[PDB]
C-alpha cells in the first residue's frame, strides 16, 4: 500500500568558535584603520584596526579586533561585499 513517499531531518550548528580579530583582502588602497573602524564599530566596539604600514607597498588590506567572540562575526554577515570607496571589500576570520 501507498506511493510516493519521502523523509528528511534538519539540525542548526556552528564551528570554529574562537578569537576576536577578523581580516580584510580586497578593501581601497586609500583606507585608513579609521575607516574600518567608524564602519565596524557601530555592531558594539573594535579596539584596534590596522592597515597602515611603516613600508608602505600598495597592500589594499588590513585587520581589525573586536571586544567580542561572536557578535564579531554577526557585523561580518552584513558587510561582507561592501563596496568601499567603489572597490569591495571581502572578510576572512582570523585562522
Amino acid at each position: 500500500g501507498s506511493a510516493r513517499e519521502l523523509d528528511s531531518t534538519y539540525e542548526e550548528k556552528v564551528n570554529r568558535n574562537y578569537s576576536n580579530s577578523i581580516f580584510v583582502g580586497n578593501l581601497t588602497y586609500d583606507s585608513t584603520p579609521e575607516d574600518l573602524t567608524e564602519f565596524f564599530s557601530q555592531i558594539g566596539k573594535v579596539v584596534r584596526a590596522d592597515i597602515i604600514t611603516s613600508r608602505g607597498h600598495h597592500r589594499g588590506m588590513g585587520t581589525v579586533e573586536f571586544t567580542n567572540s561572536d557578535d564579531v562575526d554577526r557585523a561580518i554577515r552584513q558587510y561582507d561585499g561592501a563596496f568601499f570607496m567603489d572597490r569591495k571589500i571581502f572578510v576572512r576570520q582570523d585562522n
